[PDB]
């Protein structure tokens, strides 16, 4: 049991700060992130669609590079400042808002000073001054915002595309397109057993950022014919850019497995925190908070027409600051507009009635599971689970109503009840309010949801950073690595479909978070001090005074 203590101390060190000044970065990272030749970018230039929204808004490095570009020209720079102001303004609370709102009005709409855009209609200016002072609303400046973006997205965009800044962007992009492999990362101790493989911590060598690596063993996939499940979780996480769903940064392959590299949630899973963390369950305030986050998560997925179908403690995880994110989306699936889907899938205990009955549905099942979970967090026990068998529990779900203890408050009961209403058409969330009607339950008196979704609300429990919230290494399952299955050409075509490489938005973020972008992107400072002697070894006209003093006394 040296192995246990070893692996644990390693991981915690990586989580601490790698090896000194370089924050986990390999000593040869600059080499690893060496830009390519400009000629090496043309093929790529052509590939990239000229899309304002993609190149200047969605893609953080791309956005930075544009912003940086706009700094070179004051008429632009000031636009960017304006948009910045409004984005802040819109998230500034009621009492402080008008105070903040005037500063903008006075700065960017002074009728004596220079114009904001080349053609700003005067009538549109007077309206704001008026509309503001009486009732400062959230969509106050939408008129100007819209015009500003319409301005930038045409000429300044074109001018940028045709500037050095874009050449830089192309290079940055070239790097993200470079193939990802085993060798990109450092591996650490495993943190769990998935359906199809291990799930261990890991680190990007070049950048030192920590990720979780969900391994899916190539063989175990073919045996269980879970090709759909694997590609599905990928394609889904690839698309979802939610604050409450583990984001995917890389998809690659090895000899033995396909990997998904995912946000690393150091606070561990809610299953651990409910059971193996002192007395079972959480206080009300706490249980509620998570239910509210998990709710926002579901809102996020649903809004992208995705039903999750596997909410449960195992698959909710906690981050460094004690916030949560949904995970394991193998069972998730898209729900086309105006349609319904049937699929008897999930975990025994958390599948709602209509799923168990093998009926058609849209999003009902998730709101059920939120109920189950919100129950389980207060109660300290699954509402339908000592070992029991499958058929018994399903009966328990389909017919018997839930059984409460006295930990539940008055309103705490009603919510779980309404979520565990067995009639899906009458269930909370499914009546025709979506998340809104669940958010509006009085149990969430105290939480401003607008803020929670912006991650501005502090949770009631910050994890201990020095703690590792899961089992030790040898105290973990390991199913029979079954032989009797050869990998064949048909599988290679699929692996090609899966092993995409680095996910743009996350990847780009990684570089900015690890100061790799700033450190490497900038150009003109290093080795720029105009030199003491010209090429032929003679001083300039006139010579540098610091050399003369150094050459004599
Ligand atoms: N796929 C994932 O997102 C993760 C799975 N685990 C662990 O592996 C188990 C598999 O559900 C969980 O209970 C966690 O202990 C994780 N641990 C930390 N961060 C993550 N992103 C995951």
């Amino acid at each position: 049991e040296l192995e246990n203590i070893v692996a644990n101390t390693v991981l915690l060190k990586a989580r601490e700060g790698g090896g000194g000044n370089r924050k986990g970065k390999s000593k040869k990272w600059r080499q690893m992130l060496q830009f390519p030749h400009i000629s090496q970018c043309e093929e790529l230039r052509l590939s990239l669609e000229r899309d304002y929204h993609s190149l200047c808004e969605r893609q953080p490095i791309g956005r930075l590079l544009f912003r940086e570009f706009c700094a070179t020209r004051p008429e632009l720079s000031r636009c960017v400042a304006f948009l910045d102001g409004v984005a802040e303004y819109e998230v500034t609370p009621d009492d402080k808002r008008k105070a903040c709102g005037r500063q903008l009005t006075q700065n960017f709409l002074s009728h004596t000073g220079p114009d904001l855009i080349p053609e700003v209609p005067r009538q549109l200016v007077t309206n704001c001054t008026q509309r503001l002072e009486q009732g400062p609303c959230k969509d106050l400046f939408q008129e100007l915002t819209r015009l500003t973006h319409e301005y930038l997205s045409v000429a300044p965009f074109a001018d940028y595309l045709d500037s050095i800044y874009f050449n830089r962007f192309l290079q940055w992009k070239w790097l993200e397109r470079q193939p990802v492999t085993k060798n990109t990362f450092r591996q650490y101790r495993v943190l769990g057993k998935g359906g199809f493989g291990e799930v261990c911590a890991c680190q990007v060598r070049a950048t030192g950022k920590m990720y979780a690596c969900k391994k899916l063993e190539k063989k175990r996939i073919k045996k269980r014919k879970g090709e759909a499940m694997a590609l599905n979780e990928k394609q889904i996480l690839e698309k979802v850019n939610s604050r409450f769903v583990v984001s995917l940064a890389y998809a690659y392959e090895t000899k033995d497995a396909l990997c998904l590299v995912l946000t690393l949630m150091n606070g561990g899973d809610l299953k651990f925190h409910i059971y193996h963390m002192g007395q079972a369950g959480f206080p009300e305030a706490r249980a509620v908070f998570y239910a509210a986050e998990i709710c926002c998560g579901l809102e996020d997925l649903h809004r992208e027409r995705i039903v999750y179908r596997d909410l449960k403690p195992e698959n909710i995880l906690l981050d460094d600051h004690g916030h949560i994110r949904i995970s394991d989306l193998g069972l998730a699936v898209h729900v086309p507009e105006g349609q319904t889907i049937k699929g008897r899938v999930g975990t025994v205990g958390y599948m709602a009635p209509e799923v168990v009955k093998n009926e058609r549905y849209t999003f009902s099942p998730d709101w059920w599971a939120l109920g189950c979970l919100l129950y389980e967090m207060i109660a300290g026990q699954s509402p339908f689970q000592k070992k029991i068998k499958r058929e018994e529990v399903e009966r328990l779900v389909k017919e018997v109503p839930e059984e409460y203890s006295e930990r539940f408050s008055p309103q705490a009961r009603s919510l779980c009840s309404q979520l565990l209403c067995k009639d899906p058409a009458e269930r909370l969330g499914c009546r025709g309010g979506s998340a809104r009607e669940v958010k509006e339950h009085p149990l969430f008196k105290k939480l401003n949801f607008k803020r929670l979704g912006a991650g501005m609300l502090e949770p009631p429990f910050k994890p201990d950073p020095q703690a590792i919230y899961c089992k030790d290494v040898l105290d973990i399952e390991q199913f029979s690595t079954v032989k009797g299955v050869e990998l064949e050409p048909t599988d290679q075509d699929f692996y090609q479909k899966f092993a995409t490489g680095s996910v743009p938005i996350p990847w780009q973020n990684e570089m900015v978070e690890t100061e790799c972008f700033q450190e490497l992107n900038v150009f003109g400072l290093d080795g720029s001090v105009p030199p003491d002697l010209d090429w032929k070894g003679q001083p300039p006209a006139p010579p540098k005074k610091g050399l003369l003093q150094r050459l004599f006394s």
